[PDB]
This record gives structure tokens, sequence and C-alpha cells, in this order.
């Protein structure tokens, strides 16, 4: 096996591409379509945000810009606005791009807090969405909310261009999954580590070059890389496996798929996630591919063809 | 000045684009590398479609001659790993040549390998290949794309495989048509048309401002003279340009808003597939181009979409 031909494993696994391909049609709006949507698409959310997410430490890295911002016109937000939208290369912009993924989605929340406090430019009253605009937007409204904030995110995260320590959480207060059919403890303690934010812990669970492929990304290979993915996008997630399967692969490795759901610190259990796993074993029991699905519906739950 | 290119990109916000491209795109880019071509392959047959002679003996395909001939002599196992290692983007020698290469040397180089899957001279889909789910439903989608629409997703596809010419000849003055677009006189919109049907960019150029902008389909505006020049001359030559229809408006600081829509036709393809098109102009007072937009239509109905 390679990394590029474990990417195949359990191939009838449907994924919500759905995402990816409304984020690109996301992407051809110009900047101001782009904000208006985000914002009407977040109104109607009806979906409530926990800022737990996003701590002290991290969104200390955000406070200057935020405290620009604040100091601004109306006219001058905007444009900075615009600006993170077009991925333009400005000093803000450039700072927004140096920042992690929760940092990024908490600086946005608090503008739109100061939004609706009129702290913050506002979408302009009776702005009307272009053609494309609207018909996007109304594709998002019709997604699952697991697909819903997940397009929010992605495109948040998107914007801009030109980590402090997770420690994990008491050993006696951990729980254990319980995952039906599923024995193996390098598939579990990967779970009970997660939920831990035990990251030293759990890229032990990993080949050297192993390999871990999120959602609708490439993979990211080599223990050093997992680690820092793990310790720049993995805090104070929520993993709920349900079921899995295992089944031998060639040459002495073990293939298993396992699905449940996800929550994210920022919803909490308001949004449940339907993934799949897909792990790689080596002969010695360690990770070498995990890929994560965003499934593409509650039915491909229940999907487990070995 | 009254606008900046980044406003000047929503003129005719009305103007609906094939959308479904890019966000197709986006879900071939999930698959990994052999469903990828799996896809590609059973979407090309599907296709009832032909690609010219006179695309097909290109003289480009020189700079692309020793690679194919390398790729033909290898075993089939090898060869399936190359086409992988472009679909994947992998920095490998010929990933690297392949991606040096320009959009039309890329399309010939699919077409030979094609040509010789037939032929039993390089690596097939496996006879026993099972698509996965999620590609047996993008294949799916392609097929219920416009032609127009199907040939872009492929194109755009295979031009973005890989990584890690002499100008055509403007046509003799003697020789060339003159478009006519239901309500558009404007000099500039027809100059563009004409000029860009005799591939004559260096008269086209100078109908830009120097701050000009140009934004291809599902591409970012592509911003002065000289960036424009250079996207000219490498990727739009032979085209044939069918503007039919356009309405002009006023903006703001004297400047005008001009739409047309019509269809274009890729010398790949010929008369075969006519691509629905709107061309949106912001115009300065001086009667030059400071922004012009190219769209692929989402349907024929855009056709007659022409409100402010
Ligand atoms: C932008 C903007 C706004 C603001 C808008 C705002 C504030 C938008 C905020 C949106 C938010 C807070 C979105 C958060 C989404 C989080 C997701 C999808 C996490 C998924 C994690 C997963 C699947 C993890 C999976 C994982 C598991 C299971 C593993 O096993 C391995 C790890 C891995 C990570 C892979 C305004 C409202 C101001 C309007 C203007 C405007 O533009
Ligand atoms: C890859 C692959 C295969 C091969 C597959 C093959 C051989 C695929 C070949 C696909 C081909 C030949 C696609 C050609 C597409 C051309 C288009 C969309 C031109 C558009 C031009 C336009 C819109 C003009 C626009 C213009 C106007 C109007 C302006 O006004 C301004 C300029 C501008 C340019 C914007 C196999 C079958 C071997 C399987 C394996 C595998 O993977």
């Amino acid at each position: 096996f390679t990394v590029d031909s474990a990417r195949g494993i359990f191939p009838n696994t449907l994924t919500a591409d759905v995402v990816p391909a409304t984020i690109a049609r996301f992407n051809q709006l110009n900047a101001e379509d782009q904000l208006a949507l985000i914002w009407f698409a977040y109104l109607e959310m009806g979906k409530t945000i926990t800022v737990a997410a996003l701590g002290a430490a991290n969104m200390q890295f955000a406070e200057i810009t935020m405290n620009q911002i604040r100091q601004m016109s109306f006219q001058e937000q905007t444009q900075v606005m615009c600006d993170l939208a077009n991925r333009t290369d400005t000093p803000i912009s450039r700072a927004y791009g140096s920042w992690t993924a929760n940092i990024k989605l908490g600086f946005w929340y608090q503008l739109g807090e100061w939004m609706a406090q009129g702290i913050v430019a506002p979408i302009p009253s009776g702005y009307k969405l272009s053609a494309n605009a609207a018909s996007v937007l109304q594709a998002i409204q019709g997604l699952e909310s697991g697909q819903q904030i997940t397009v929010l995110r992605n495109c948040v995260v998107d914007m801009g261009f030109d980590e402090p320590v997770v420690v994990p959480r008491d050993m006696a207060q951990r729980t254990q999954v319980t995952i039906e059919g599923i024995d193996n403890p390098t598939v579990l303690n990967y779970m009970n580590n997660m939920n831990a934010n035990d990251f030293e812990v759990l890229i032990e669970l990993f080949t050297p070059d192993g390999a871990l492929q999120p959602p609708f990304q490439k993979p990211i290979v080599g223990k050093d890389a997992v680690l820092r993915f793990f310790r720049e996008e993995c805090q104070n997630l929520k993993l709920i496996p349900e079921r899995g399967v295992t089944e031998p692969a060639d040459g002495g490795y073990t293939q298993i798929k396992v699905t449940g759901k996800v929550q994210t610190p920022w919803f909490g259990a308001g949004v449940g996630m339907n993934m799949a796993w897909r792990f790689l074993l080596s002969p010695e029991n360690k990770i070498f591919f995990v890929a994560i699905d965003l499934l593409a519906s509650p039915k491909e739950l229940l999907n487990l063809v070995r």
C-alpha cells in the first residue's frame, strides 16, 4: 500500500460532495455578495453558537486586528471585510491568513455580534443578492445542518491571505467510546484520545509515515504534519462513533470502517455531523492511513459493506 | 475614479452563469486518481462530439512528443502510474513537463493517450473497474449537462492536472468578417469581437485602459494590458465569437455598461459545440475597456436575459 492507494478503501462510502460543490459556487460570487450571503445564511441558521471554542490565548491573536477594525469608519470596515473575502494582499488579510481556523471563526463571530450592535458596518439595507448568489443561498438552506455548517466554516477559513498548547482532559474525567462490532484498541483509543484532546498520545498510534485525510482535503502525511494538524485544528471535538466493520486487506493490513456522529464545540449537541472513519492499519496494528468523511445523508450511517 | 476592477465584476448581476461547472469540477477533485481517469474515460466516450483534424495535428505537440513516446514505450504498469501522477499533481519529471505545457498541448496529449488506449498501446481503464459511489454520481451529473458545459468540465479537469508557443498570425483584413449585434452599434464592442475573431491581439489590446482587466469564465480578473495580452496570446486563439443580442446602459461617471449574449465555438470542436456566453463590458467615457467579463451561461434561456 501507498497513501494514494489507501485513499480508496471502502469506495462505496457516499460522501457529501455537495459541500465542496457549493463552496465552489460561492467562490464565483463577488466579495459583497459573499459577505451578504453568509450574513443571511447565518441569521437564518436556527443553530446557536457557543464560543468555548476559540479561547483566550487563541483569540488574543486576533485582538489587535479586531481593535483596528473597531476604530475604522463603516466604509473602511467594509473594505477590510471585502479584502478578506477577495483574499487580497493587505496587512490585515495576511494577519488573518496566519491564524488557525478557530481563531478566524471567532474573529468573524465577534464582527457578526458588532454588526447586530451597530459597532461594525452592516449588510446594506435592502441589499439584493445577484441571481447566482440567491441560488447558492437557497442551496445552502436546503442542506442538512451538518453540511450547512461545513460550508460556512470552509468559506470563512478560505478567506484572507495575500498555536498555544492544549492540555488533555484529566484521566479520571475521560469518557470511553463503545463501537458496535469494533474491539481494536487502536481504533478505540484513536477516538478516546481525540475526545480527551490527548494528541501527544494519539500520534503514537500512527506509523511514522502514516497519513490522515480530513473531509474534502488531501492526505496529511507523516507524524510531524499529522501532529501539527491535531494541535491546530482538532481541539474540543466530540466523536460519537456508533458501529464498524473490520476486514483483512492485502499484505497483512487491516481495513476498518466506522460510522457515527461528530459534534464541534461551536454548536455542541445542536449539530451532529454524520461521519465515517476509514482506517488502514499496518500488520503491527498502527494507523497507516485514516480518512474522515462527511457522509451524504443519514442513510450512509448504515453502509458498512466490507 | 468611479470604478475599481473589483466593483466592475458585479455589472449585470442578474446574469445567471453555469456555476454547475465549477461545482462539478469540485466534486471531481474529491475522487482519487484512478477514479478520475476512469470517470473521464466514460464521460469522454458518452459525449458524441468529435475533435477536429486541425487541432489534432497542432504543431505545438512537438513540445510533448518526447514525453508521449516515452510513455508509449513504458509498461502498462508504468503508464498507469504516470497517468495517476498527472491526476494527483505529483512532483515528477513527467508531471513537471506536463505542468510546463500550455492548455492546448495538455489537451492534445490526453487525446493521443486516449487514442492509444483504444488501440491497445496505452494501459486501458481495467476491464473490471467499478467507479466509486461518488464517481458514478459525478459521471451522471456530467452526462446531464449541455455539451458546452461538459466540454468545459473536461477541459478544466485536464488543465488542472500535472505541475509539482508561436502566436497565431492575424487574418488579413480583406478576409475578415464583421459581426452584427441586435441592439449594439458601439464600435469598441464590435472591434473587440472582430479583432478576437481575427486573432489581432495587438490591435485588440489597444481597446483597454492601462488599468483594465479581463475576466474569463470562472477565473479571476486579469489586470493590466501586459497580463491581458499574454492571456490573449496564450489562450484565445482561433475562437469563433458569434454575438447576437445586446443592451447598453449608462454607468457612473460617464461610463457605459454593455451586455452581449451569443455563442462561442472553440477550435477543438468547431461547429459541433456552441457555448452560450455573455460578455459584460464596462467602457470608460473615452470608449476604452476598463473591464470585460466573459461568462458561460446557465442555459439557453439566459441568451434573452438582457435587463439591467
Ligand atoms: C464570515 C461572515 C460572518 C460570520 C459568519 C460566522 C461567525 C460563521 C461561523 C461558522 C461556524 C462557527 C462554523 C463551524 C463549523 C465547524 C465544523 C464544520 C467542524 C467540523 C469538524 C469536523 C468534521 C472534525 C472532524 C475530525 C474527526 C472526527 C477526526 O477523527 C480527525 C480530525 C478531524 C478534524 C478530521 C457574518 C455573519 C459577520 C457576515 C459576513 C461574513 O462574511
Ligand atoms: C484526460 C483523460 C482522457 C482524455 C480526455 C480528453 C481528450 C479531453 C478533451 C477535452 C477537450 C478537447 C475540451 C475542450 C474544451 C474547450 C473549451 C471549453 C473552450 C472554451 C473557450 C471559450 C469558452 C472561449 C472563451 C473566450 C471569449 C469568448 C472571449 O471573448 C475572451 C477570451 C475567452 C478565451 C475567455 C482519457 C479519455 C484518455 C481518459 C483518461 C483521462 O483522464
